[PDB]
């Protein structure tokens, strides 16, 4: 399949070179997979989600996304126009309030929730979790992310936006999950992107167009935006039968565009998520 004039990030993920604008992907498009977006929620009624999105959990007085961040992230995972996996099922878990904040205890609870909750969902091709959030190092937070992964969910987490080594952030620093740095449309490491040995992969994170609340759209930047590209990619590859929750991060790294990014600090991987789709 080919989607012309796609957001640059989508085109980038299906290209061996920067500077193109068409997104190429197998029509299966993540059908039969599920992606949990653990964030400020998801505006499920957005036309862009086509009935494929649902809120399944909140720790606040509403499950509505009163911020937009979670809806943007979900849009990158699987919206019809702005999504990597255009046929995946999206499940929203609201661990962040409408200011985008959340206590670590609530974040942990949301991760453990998804590990159980996947047994209540129909996801024959497999399960992914996208965590576009983080804070300072916490062994408890890292352990929760490790549990979620161990339970059979492909966990993708943001490296963080401090232009700093991600070893000092959680869940970014957890070895067993897929930690995602951010790049721009010229294949530069995004100026704010964290880096370090704990990173597994980069995806598009600068000036990313996606869904927003009020049934709108916007371009924003962050490792928050890179993460759902990787989460969507994993879902898409799982439906194709190329990989599984346990091996998807390795598989993406194995099949990544290699050595193409600039300003990657010595010791950080130079790998950019790529779907290896031959139209
Ligand atoms: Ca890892």
């Amino acid at each position: 399949a080919a989607q012309t004039n796609a957001p640059w990030g989508l085109a980038r993920i299906s290209s061996t070179s920067p500077g193109t604008s068409t997104y190429y992907y197998d029509e299966s498009a993540g059908q039969g997979s599920c992606v949990y977006v653990i964030d400020t929620g998801i505006e499920a009624s957005h036309p862009e989600f086509e009935g494929r999105a649902q809120m399944v959990k909140t720790y606040y007085y509403s499950s509505r996304d009163g911020n937009g961040h979670g809806t943007h992230c979900a849009g990158t995972v699987g919206s019809r126009t702005y999504g990597v996996a255009k046929k995946t099922q999206l499940f929203g878990v609201k661990v962040l309030d409408d200011n985008g904040s959340g206590q670590y205890s609530t974040i942990i609870a949301g991760m453990d929730f998804v590990a159980s909750d996947k047994n209540n969902r129909n996801c024959p091709k497999g399960v992914v979790a996208s965590l576009s959030l983080g804070g300072g190092y916490s062994s408890s937070v890292n352990s929760a992310a490790a549990r979620l992964q161990s339970s059979g969910v492909m966990v993708a987490v943001a490296a963080g936006n401090n232009n700093a080594d991600a070893r000092n952030y959680s869940p970014a620093s957890e070895p067993s999950v897929c930690t995602v740095g951010a790049s721009d449309r010229y294949d530069r490491r995004s100026s704010f992107s964290n880096y370090g040995s704990v990173l597994d992969i980069f995806g598009p994170g600068t000036s990313i167009l996606s869904t927003w609340i009020g049934g709108s759209t916007r371009s924003i930047s962050g490792t928050s935006m890179a993460t759902p590209h990787v989460a969507g990619l994993a879902a898409y590859l799982m439906t194709l039968g190329k990989t599984t929750a346990a091996s998807a991060c390795r598989y993406i790294a194995d099949t990544a565009n290699k050595g193409d990014l600039s300003n990657i600090p010595f010791g950080t991987v130079n790998l950019l998520a790529y779907n290896n789709y031959q139209a």
